[PDB]
């Protein structure tokens, strides 16, 4: 059963407070950490924050941490479960909670509690715990993810113009994840140098996810840098590009906003059809493979339209938040083709493993994401290779908030000694 | 005694390869990882890379990796010495190297074993890491350090033409180590408002150890903007200032260059004095009480001229390189009041415990330090409890291979419960709490 459950308040990657929690069984010790967006769709279960304006200008998260101590813990340790049921553990907390965005205890008190017992519940099992979350799945080839760099940033909390969230890079032509790595290393230090070239020292400094943000507006410059690097690097054979546009950050009175860190001004706004052609000469024009959030995450009409007419991956984030209910409605009007898959926008591990099944279940890709407010735990690196989805983003390669995960999944491609796959070209559809 | 040993080649927070080692005894899985510098001392022990140019641009650990796994590995297997003796297995390890500068193996490959061995005592003895340093260090205060946290990064770790390396704040006047974590974040989040409000959001973005790199040349400047975000924070009496200056990163033919990141231009260069002079102006207008690697590695006149001529603490770094020797000579010399103690800068456990207790001895302060590239191994958050230091400097409260080691003093303060104390303004000295 579980023994003892002690949350607590600690600093994620930006410096904001967010909850640990700490499980123990007779096996021992079991800790997992939530992490935080900045852009953070509107139908996400909700992350409480205390508010007390005095205290990390209103960030604390001691309420979340206490309805963890104070009824979370109680409660399941009287239970007397097994940490091995994370579905009836999760259940519980689900309905301890009786809300149905978590708003009674926050999502990140929930979750908090259900990282750590799956944690738990690996050692029960003695297994690792990318094999244990595979079996809570009903998996067995556990490949190895194509990993997404998001090596330049621009959007609503960037300094710079930049409108577009992130460009990421993808070594899809990589030997092996270990292979991948280096070559996004590579590319991503080889940018740099671009940029100081192009743009001076100042323009190199980094931002939330480790990326550059150099000044510029232009979202077809952000690519061509991208690509300059991965020529230079001479990769050009095998690395592809992703991009997150996050458009919701920018979506205005029903046009477009793509100048919107400008103070406002409504005579730019361009519309989703104008918006959607500029994404398909940036197909035609640069090697993008994927692209998430192209729209509002409430513009369905955009987005059925959008991927009734390309062959690249469309990913919802914002549109989907890792939640069933809102999976069904894209999978019926065949919104988009994968699922971007958060933890922390649905607030357990047994939901985001029946969201993902969900996907996979209706042809989807799936795609694993950090927060761009992360800590040290690596939780998601399991999270990948035990629900075999083949792909992940988890940052830049820089700050290790995001190379936490890189470097464990380069522990578990080693642990799998040489029984272990990449997805490489297969990464939208590892299924193979 | 040590079952197994296998070191592997990971990504350290500025995304180059270095090593890591995971250790096996009967009671488990022991890993650490070893940081690396970017303004490395020249006197510093030699970190080994592979030097393949088609690989990692010539960044790759292979070499020191292979070390460990081949040799060393085997060899503190067959002394079937238990992994509570540090010193006997550190001593190993530096006689099979063999060099002074550890060039055989590197500092890297000996380091990491040497960390990762430590972990295991510990688990050895039931003991939590930071009582076993104390332990091998003979100390059973376990006093919680001030925090140091660059908020603004210059010279080598950030893009911007800034040429001093670092501008720290220090919550002195804080109730614990978790409150001193609260004054910080408050006061780096407030000081990206004042820096956002008066440079634009462009300058906003962080250098390499998570501190805003805002586009100034002016280190009076920086200071300025610190003192700025204290005040506007509400802090002015809890929280202080220090600075790491590391000048040999720009010591140019005897002189000194405070614009070394633009094209070269020799008559902008200025002398010592000037230098100092500098210094003195700042330790006047600026709550400025600490001051690290003022001068040149080799510039000693400079150090104990400047050094006998303030009250503040004065920090050795790429000067002692946590060095017993540089040290010895930095005592007589009277160069400096303070050690900063790294680690990889010497190579083992042992001889880093070692650089610490002479320091106390006489009479030095002694910080503990991050470097530049870390990662998500927090060792050095329990040494500093375990050596009874009183301060660390681990980074801006942002980026979490920063964040993962003040969230572990933070669990430290926790697990000691009621007799958690915290150094305060007793950093300096902490021996008399
Ligand atoms: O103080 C320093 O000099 C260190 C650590 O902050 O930087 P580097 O690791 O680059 O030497
Ligand atoms: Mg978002
Ligand atoms: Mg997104
Ligand atoms: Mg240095
Ligand atoms: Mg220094």
């Amino acid at each position: 059963s579980i023994e003892k459950i002690w949350a607590r308040e600690i600093l994620d990657s930006r410096g904001n407070p967010t909850v640990e929690v700490d499980l123990y069984t007779a096996k021992g010790l079991f800790r997992a950490a939530v992490p935080s967006g900045a852009s953070t769709g509107i139908y996400e279960a909700l992350e409480l924050r205390d508010g007390d304006k005095q205290r990390y200008l209103g960030k604390g998260v001691l309420k979340a941490v206490d309805h963890i101590n104070s009824t979370i813990a109680p409660a399941l340790i009287s239970s007397g479960l097994s940490v091995v049921e994370q579905e009836k553990l999760d259940n519980l907390m689900l309905e301890l909670d009786g809300t149905e965005n978590k708003s009674k205890f926050g999502a990140n008190a929930i979750l908090g509690v259900s990282l750590a017992v799956c944690k738990a519940g690996a050692a029960e099992r003695e297994l690792p715990l990318y094999r244990h979350i595979a079996q809570l799945a009903g998996n067995s080839d556990l490949i190895l993810p194509v990993p997404a760099f998001n090596v330049i940033n621009g959007g609503s909390h960037a300094g710079n113009k930049l409108a577009m969230q992130e460009f990421m890079i993808l070594p899809v032509g990589a030997e092996s994840f270990r292979d991948a790595m280096r070559l996004g290393a590579e590319v991503y230090h080889t940018l740099k140098g671009v940029i100081k070239d192009k743009y001076g020292k100042d323009a190199t400094n980094v931002g939330d996810e480790g990326g550059f943000a150099p000044n510029i507006l232009e979202n077809s410059e952000a690519l061509e840098l991208v690509k300059e690097a991965i020529d230079k690097a001479g990769y050009t054979e095998k690395i592809v590009i992703g991009m997150d546009v996050a458009a919701s950050e920018f979506y205005r009175d029903g046009k477009y906003d793509l100048d919107f860190k400008s103070p406002t001004d409504p005579s730019r706004y361009i519309t989703g059809d104008q918006l959607g052609a500029l994404y398909q000469d940036f197909v035609r024009d640069y090697p993008v493979v994927s692209i998430e959030d192209p729209f509002d995450q409430d513009d369905w009409a955009a987005w059925s339209k959008f991927t009734a007419n390309v062959g690249i991956q469309i990913v919802g984030d914002d549109l989907t938040v890792t939640n069933p209910k809102r999976i069904e409605r894209a999978v019926e009007e065949k919104a988009c083709n994968c699922l971007l898959l958060k933890v922390n926008q649905i607030g357990s591990v047994t939901e985001a493993i029946q969201a993902c099944k969900l996907a996979q279940e209706n042809g989807w890709g799936v795609m694993v994401s950090h927060r761009s407010g992360e800590t040290e735990d690596t939780f998601i690196a399991d999270l990948v290779v035990g629900l075999c989805t083949g792909q992940i983003k988890t940052g830049a390669p820089c700050r290790s908030e995001r190379l936490a995960k890189y470097n464990q999944l380069m522990r578990i491609e080693e642990e799998l000694g040489d029984e272990a796959r990449f997805a490489g070209h297969n990464f939208r559809n590892p299924s193979v």
